[PDB]
């Protein structure tokens, strides 16, 4: 799967959500929504903010 770069630092602050701290590199889920990606951080699966992270193939 994808990964994607961390532009800024996020706390999770729902149940669904995930934190990923600037320059983390991600595991790409699940990007059919527009606003939010379901991403793998560490050994967490959750949702962040699709503006805050960027694509890398
Ligand atoms: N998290």
């Amino acid at each position: 799967k994808a990964l994607v770069l961390a532009l800024y630092d996020y706390q999770e602050k729902s149940p669904r959500e995930v934190t990923m701290k600037k320059g983390d590199i991600l595991t790409l889920l699940n990007s059919t929504n527009k606003d939010w990606w379901k991403v793998e951080v560490n050994g967490r699966q959750g949702f962040v903010p699709a503006a805050y992270v960027k694509a890398l193939d």
